[PDB]
């Protein structure tokens, strides 16, 4: 579970996204640790969209140690996603990989320097300290979400599914890149101030009950009897998240690092005041939002789950990509791919 | 920081075992407990138990609605009879879900003393440690546990929420009982008495650590059957001589037995040790010593070993082997276990 | 490098080859100690050649933790190649081997044996220590020989390869097979009297100059060999020998220089020319691994990873792990470390 | 136990450095070996060898049809000149098979005093070891050795009869040669005097196990550029820091070094120790001290790590290493080494 | 499915129980078998049979495909694994269609006996009894053959081929084996120490008669509703014994059944009720030697031809005999499957 030592990387860093400054970061922040610790790199500059995929479903792997990813969650999603395509995706997928922040969503580099006991740091400070993980070369096993979709359409997850009030600031939040992290901050409170709701039927498989999913059947089937049914059909937001993090400065999930196989579910019923939602959105930064009572908020450890918009689309975002559809399932296999991590 | 709370103001249901604080708890309820639960309008019922499997049988018919927690105001014991009440229930997956609390009184209180810990509070004993494990009820934060599922050679599974034990402390635990009244330092008198009569214990142990996971009741599907090797994956302990074996799932052993000091166990996570035949009575003293501030790891003994496993299996090798399980005396030829993350909720903070 | 505890195994054991004792030596000397190992062990009996190779050939090979044969290095040589033959051989021939001295020729459990440390013993001395051997549990790569025939035959060795006095011995001595270990004994003594001597070309490629796996070192036996590769210049021989082990049977310790690195096997020949008298002291020398500390210009030792033999005459009767093989020509390969037994 | 033997009659160069034995080794060849060649009826021609190189030059150059072996009357330095001279050769296939004898002059004498140990002579010393392979080059048997083939990070390829050192061991082996004059006991001198300033030295140790191999000169297979990392199935040692590290492929370090008791190492096969940072002083001397009778593996000290390999690297952290090859000084930025089965042939018995 | 025939030449796997015949098996089998065989051009591979079960998982983890029939020679015991075997497989639906073939060595092969007798053999015995039997797999015919389907109380769900007994035969099953080295006979030394000390077993018996995952058992109630209402629910609560028996012989020299052979899922249940005397019980058990102990009409013996039946021992709990395999429980039930395996037969 450790990189070999000398080690040889492939960087796929976008140049723009977040900041148009992922280059000049790597160099000033990056580069210089990667040196010492004796880790060459290869950069490959990620042009526009699958342009990533479709460069990691051609690669040679066998030319490198790991995968590092420079940019947000959706490039990992990308890359995953690209190894997960190929006809050998069973070794290709035990490729190690690595994820260094630099876009606005970096929520799977945010978790990692979570695990390995640092303080909740931001940008740059975030960059050193994944770029730290990196070089200490030792890895973990991480869960992998397989989704479904209402078209026949598989997907792989890494970090999230989400629907709702989440999906909803992601889409719209896009005309500011420019923001930074904060323009979920900016992009939340004018939904909050202006909340709605959405309408649909979640099941799952909580943990007390290609690969083949074996907990789902065809989304045309029912759900096994097995399952829970939720009861409401209105909801704020619905989150499948893998991690304990929904950005650098949203520790959503307070018990920390998932178990292998299992997913946090979250859900906020309709029915919460703006108020409230806004007091849980805050106190999400310390991860305090669970420390409130508030039957709205639901928790469950899950395996599986299913998720039917009530009349035609919603909106989806997984890994932070938007995404429509009106039908998605999903199960978590454990212990996937590497990365690394302290 | 904590992952739900309980509703203000609640009803807690108080299990209390009279012959505890020993022969006390009752007066320690009253006066260290209940001012602070009216403040916190926290209303409650106090239930006794003193007779064996009493609180176990009590949860297992409990209708649970009507509480918002179970209080257990005892041992690490009692904690464990609970536990195992809520699991025996045909509703088990419902049950579990519970929130629990660990007021101590007891002799061992190692799982008080955890939590306490996790909390930011100093190493405190006692009434002390009471005091603040009620204001931790007071402020109603909860947090998930992991659970280790057990099953012996004679077939029986169980559930364990702190610690199996072997060989030197599980000896060590069993004897002591008569010190009791000697309150917490029974062990460090035990320990100080059996470093002198030392004695081994052969057997084998294999485990499953968590980097080497790849892809009635809850199922244990790390585990095979006892009469079938552990699958390759698994780490086989070369060495069969043993002074002890430990699983522990939490950071104390003790009210003042700081045993794991490497960080809190993730999800799914617990800790092993081990030690091996042929320390120096006086190396494994200044172990024992050095782990009151839980220095005891900054030595490197390579004679002890630490290891973060998912599961464990353990053949003591020469007959029906001796084993605590959370403070509790167990016979049998083999044991093994796989721990579930985040299974039940404690009061904590 | 350790088979699991408690375990379970396949025992093919041949009732009636050597003296035909293997069944009853199997129940006093091998079970008692397999029962305190735990153990678990099915017995398999063997009808005929060949009937073991197809076993294994078809045998599901997940509910075994090794595979034990009782018998000589002939049932090894076809529960190997069996394995070899089918389409999982990549994985098949990592299944662990054990090997139990129960027939004439043992050559393979006496180098084990030799290997962990015991003295050169006999019998049931010799199938004790193979079993504690097993009840111990290690396991160690061994190297495999690789073959190649002028018929376009492709068969392995994990002992040895022989052609002349020692392929003639081994034929003629079968008759003898009740007299165990005095089988080749009287073989050799009776060869001795009426010694011949064997025409063909031998070429080989010495460890300095360095569907089934690729010969990578091997090209058609049509074409001439390899530029790098030596040709003896002699043509007439006594014998030409590749020995895999240290042992030629369990009381010829053919090669004292022990047990071979990976991937190299030993070459002996002897040249035409040497006297009886000298050929029997070399051969009564081999019980004690002597053989070597005599001035014999006739006798040569080279380590190999590769050689060719051509018996110019006809067809060349040979034994391959002591089974006869008549055929035109043979070369072969060792691949370093390419199945496990078990030794210490 | 022989594998070959030597023609009688015979005649065999003998290279001499009559600097050795405080230079009385020519003094010592007239008394103690000469006599016995003679009753032997091995002729010998006798070259003086002392400049550096002189005598590697020597036997690049030899036409060695005219010798049935070649002996060499020095210490171990000398042996490691002779071979490296044959390997350099082209004809060095050829070459290297010419048997080779040590005879013990000085101190450094580690293979002379291995072999009296395989043919079963009890450890003796000076006059008496020199008696004793000399006995052996007259009884005329030969068996195979083993090759050490070594690459330095600045690209030189050299090969060790006997072994490479690194750490303490190489700093006593380089300090201690002002007090050549004292023999074999300035190794207990120099290592007395520099466990006062017991230093540890950074490094990183890779190693390949004898169980764990799969399926210019001659290729070294296991070996993969200075440059790269180690291939997947070595071992990488976790500890990066050592008092010594020392590959052997021997049964002696020294005349009075029984280092390797575990028995004589099978073709192809060295054995590897290091010392992990953290020993006391004490414990290396007693470890040292036990070294005589080769008790030192008796008492199991955990810093003391002992494998059988067929390769290794060792790369010193911090610029140049000091390593010792053979007994002689070598400074190096990194060196790994894979041993080559029985590669040439010694007089033992 | 399919046809009654083997392939010739053909090859068949041998479980031969070394421990049997009094240590012979494996000598009768190389002089009373192996020629017979080799004149046929049967092919064999023996595998000896070690500890209980061992079998049984031998035949789970089993290639098929290599054998065109399995041969067990021992006792119906070893039948019992190799079924049961067959039946835990995933694959279980075409295992259970391999046929097997029933060769006797020492105590206990009614279920070779019964096929001896099918065939139109006089009733023999020991080595005239092994040689038929041969001859049946050398003429390579074969019958599909009913199986039993039971169920216990803990959710247990095991199969039958021969037997299901209860009381009086399942202790004499049970007090035999210590002194099982005596053979056949030591049914006739239990039945008479057990007789002298004759006593009654306390239950309540229901079957189905003829005249009203795993294969389901349609005609079975979970084992906590009671009986339909259709099945015929037996008075007494007290018996000597009760078998549930899918043949005709319990020996082979016990020809139990003579009433006829059982048609597709049918089996005989008998019982004895309680009040029979020592000397009337031992009278049925002697002439059952020749088949005549139904002549009696002793009113204490019981026959009735059933597809499916219920047990519940009610003095706490029992101990059956299945195919003279020792079991112990509270509650049983079972369903006979017609014609659902292949056997060597004529
Ligand atoms: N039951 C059997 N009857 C006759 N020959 C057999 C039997 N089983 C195996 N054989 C064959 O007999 C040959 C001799 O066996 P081997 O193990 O070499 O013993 P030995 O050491 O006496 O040569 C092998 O080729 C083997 O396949
Ligand atoms: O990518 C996005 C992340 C957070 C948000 N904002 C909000 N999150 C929440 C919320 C509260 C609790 C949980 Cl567990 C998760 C999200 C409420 S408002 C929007 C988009
Ligand atoms: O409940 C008990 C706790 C400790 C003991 N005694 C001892 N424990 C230890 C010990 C040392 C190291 C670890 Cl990680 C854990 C326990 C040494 S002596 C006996 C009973
Ligand atoms: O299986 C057999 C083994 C050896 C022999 N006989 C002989 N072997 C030799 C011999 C001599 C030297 C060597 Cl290195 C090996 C064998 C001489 S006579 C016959 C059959
Ligand atoms: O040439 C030298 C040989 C030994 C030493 N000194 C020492 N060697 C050791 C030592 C201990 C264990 C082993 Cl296996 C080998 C060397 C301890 S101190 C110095 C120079
Ligand atoms: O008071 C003194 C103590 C040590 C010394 N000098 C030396 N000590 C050592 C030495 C060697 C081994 C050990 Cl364990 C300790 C000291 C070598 S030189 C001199 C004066
Ligand atoms: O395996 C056994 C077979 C028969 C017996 N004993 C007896 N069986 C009977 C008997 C009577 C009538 C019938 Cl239909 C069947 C058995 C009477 S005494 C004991 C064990
Ligand atoms: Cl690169
Ligand atoms: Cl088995
Ligand atoms: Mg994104
Ligand atoms: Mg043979």
């Amino acid at each position: 579970g450790v990189l070999p030592r000398p080690c040889r990387v492939l960087v796929l860093l976008n140049p723009r996204g977040g900041k148009g400054k992922a280059l000049q970061l790597f160099r000033s922040h990056v580069q210089p640790l990667l040196a010492e610790a004796e880790i060459s790199f290869t950069l490959m500059l990620t042009e526009r969209r699958n342009h990533a995929r479709e460069l990691v479903r051609s690669e040679e792997l066998g030319r490198w140690d790991a995968l590092v990813v420079m940019s947000g969650d959706g490039l990992m999603h990308e890359v995953v996603n690209g190894l997960m395509e190929r006809p050998d995706w069973e070794t290709a997928i035990q490729k190690p990989l690595c994820s260094l922040p630099a876009g606005s969503g970096n929520a799977l580099a945010a978790s990692l320097n979570h695990y390995a006991g640092y303080e909740q740091v931001t940008n740059e400070d975030l960059l050193t300290n994944c770029t730290l993980l990196l070089c200490r070369r030792l890895l973990s096993p991480m869960n992998l979400l397989s989704l479904h979709t209402a078209s026949g359409l598989r997907l792989f997850s890494v970090l999230s599914l989400a629907w709702g009030f989440i999906a909803d600031v992601d889409l719209e939040s896009e005309k500011y890149r420019r923001l930074g992290e904060m323009r979920f901050t900016l992009g939340t409170f004018l939904r909050l101030a202006a909340l709605r709701t959405y309408r649909g039927r979640l099941a799952y498989l909580p943990v007390g009950r290609g690969p083949v999913d074996a907990h789902l059947v065809p989304l045309e089937e029912p759900v096994p009897s097995h399952w829970t049914v939720v009861p409401d059909e209105d909801f704020v937001l619905v989150l499948a998240l893998l991690h304990s993090h929904l950005g650098s400065e949203m520790f959503a999930a307070p018990m920390g690092r998932c178990a292998a196989g299992v997913m946090h579910l979250f859900y906020v019923r309709a029915g919460v005041s703006r108020a409230m939602l806004l007091r849980l959105f805050l106190a999400m930064e310390k991860g305090r939002h669970m420390e409130y009572e508030c039957p709205y908020l639901v928790y469950v450890p899950v395996v599986a789950f299913r998720l039917e918009p009530k009349d035609g689309k919603g909106v989806f975002a997984v890994d932070g990509e938007l995404m429509v559809s009106e039908a998605v399932q999903g199960q978590v296999h454990p212990n996937y791919f590497w990365m690394v991590s302290g």
